[PDB]
């Protein structure tokens, strides 16, 4: 038990979260945002060891579990994976609204049919709810959360990438995280396991271009001023889906779930375009055919504050409530161990370049 | 309804060996070939859940502890990968003794610097010893494993690849397994990370073509009758090492370790064409950087059993036996999980199957 670490491994329709639930000394700082950003300055190994071989994988995804500090949440959490720490991620909400009430983390009221349980992340609160299966205690049949505000941001943005690929037309749009958005079609491959090496090349070229390229900011949180994910997109296989999707973020590894912020990302492009109303799903599908429910629960124009798509003629920018629906599952307690002198207590990846 | 199995999750200089200890169906079989093919023809679900995401991953491995049946045996094991079912394995053996020792399954003796803890493998009874460190009961420095017999099979094969690889001349060997062993160079290739997926799919084209056209078959274990293993190999870069190599196999998953059956079968292949000497030590490097020893312990003959490569003249084949030396570290103990009502219960791949036109 020398160097080692607590986890409840889940999944989330095909997507990890590992979730670590002990382990870490304390971490500086007043907010989840700032201890994220501890942890990435100065403890970078330890994201490395438990997100990569030999203990993870080159598509693995987690999370830390905190105490809240936000006054009204249940727990705080900072996300990780292959490459960094995303602000937001639904799948891995998902299962930590799971986990919370499956685990006893957070209690069942006496006759309970739902359980609320809020997260305290690096972009602000998120309020979810766990849906008890019919005649149990704890037993949880599927989880929502209420994401935080999401929005277009700017809209047909060009971006040069090279051969095969050239010039390339995405939205951005925040969903938790600052998405790129693209349709398949553009990049001249569908969504498959066939291209699937080729799309995560592509949405590794696509980050890195539009963000030398194009400056984003979100305009309530500063930390937040980069794009960390890019949405590929294109017609369902599953004709319950409006749509499917595969997300390429990290060190260019793939979403196997629909991807809840870049469902919530979605959702608001739609929306500011007049194709979603509130209340009304959306059903986004994955690469692996995994579902994800989404519905608008409210929108909110903020006067005097713009982003790039923000007109003259309005008042000011438009953000929307996404609610984001999935089903997590655990697949093991796991005791993780690092002992000092293996030679890959900091895990290691073999993906090219 | 649910199902759970404990696991020592171990790797072997950077190769996983998941090792499942309890928590599995009770199987039959009068050997551990046969609750190998047990779980093969009818429980192959087990291995997919346990190997593939979301619980493991493309380039998983891991083996099923038993009891031992064969006499002189501690434990019984059968080794899984992201394909299929490998007779045997070095580094998962390295990584069984070692936890063998480290969690208690067989007790170190009075003072002891030495444990052997014997293993009963689908290909025969594999001889371990784990190494201890100085002033510890049951801390593990490394351990060592002799392998089973092996040998050279059939010399200079060449075999015509697709494009862009062409014809190839390959050795062919068992080590516990049946390899192809090529030099890296005949691919046009350099053993590198950067070349890995490129290493894949030469390697997963040669073990198809290499099946297609040459029928192996062990002389005296009839199970053993595919070439499931390819060992690609080239110059050193530590200057320790004699030689590099990756080794593809399973669903053309690559081994981040030297890989110590194809170790067992390079030497055994060297041996035969007088490069290598009893007691030497041969240092094999892994794509990694991870090094494994390997020492043929010794020769013999065996009067009228003949491979391809034996000679008219010889009245018997060759076989070696090996010891092969490397470190395993325990990098987990997990509790594995299985609802009903997951739909990757049984895992998933998002790997594309490959084939030559
Ligand atoms: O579900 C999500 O938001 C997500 C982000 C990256 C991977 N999954
Ligand atoms: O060490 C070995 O023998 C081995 C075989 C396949 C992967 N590793």
């Amino acid at each position: 038990f020398k160097k080692s670490f607590t986890c409840i491994d889940m999944h989330t329709e095909g997507e990890a979260a590992r979730i670590v639930t002990s382990g870490l000394p304390h971490i500086p700082g007043s907010n989840m945002a700032e201890k994220k950003a501890y942890l990435q300055e100065n403890m970078d190994y330890l994201r490395r060891g438990i997100m990569l071989e030999p203990r993870g994988h080159d598509d693995m995804f987690g999370a830390f579990l905190f105490d809240p500090i936000e006054e009204g949440a249940d727990l705080g959490i900072v996300f990780m994976d292959t490459g960094g720490y995303l602000n937001m991620c639904g799948h891995n909400s998902i299962a930590a609204v799971t986990a919370a009430v499956e685990t006893g983390i957070v209690s069942v009221p006496a006759k309970a049919t739902n359980v609320p349980v809020v997260l305290d992340t690096p972009a602000g609160l998120v309020r979810g709810t766990a849906h008890l299966q019919s005649g149990t205690e704890s037993e949880v049949s599927n989880a929502s959360i209420i994401n935080v505000p999401s929005f277009l941001y700017q809209q047909d943005v060009v971006v040069v990438l090279p051969k095969p690929y050239g010039e390339v037309r995405v939205d951005i749009a925040f969903g938790g995280n600052f998405f790129a958005i693209v349709p398949a079609e553009q990049l001249g491959i569908d969504i498959s396991v066939q291209n699937l090496s080729r799309l995560q090349e592509a949405g590794e070229l696509l980050r890195t271009e539009i963000n030398r390229s194009v400056k984003v900011q979100h305009p309530q949180l500063p930390h937040i001023n980069t794009v960390d994910c890019v949405e590929i997109y294109g017609p369902p296989t599953n004709p319950e889906a409006n749509y499917k999707n595969v997300v390429i973020f990290g060190n260019r590894q793939a979403d196997r779930s629909p991807c809840g912020t870049g469902t919530s990302a979605k959702m608001a492009t739609l929306y500011a375009k007049g194709q979603l109303r509130i209340g009304e799903t959306f059903v986004y599908e994955s690469i692996l055919g995994s579902l994800f429910q989404g519905r608008v629960l409210g929108e909110e124009r903020i006067p005097g504050v713009k982003v790039p798509v923000t007109k003259d003629a309005e008042e000011g920018m438009l953000v929307v409530t996404a609610e984001i629906t999935g089903k997590a599952f655990i697949m093991g307690f796991n005791t993780m161990l690092f002992d000092p002198t293996d030679p890959f207590k900091n895990g290691f990846t073999l993906k090219q370049y």
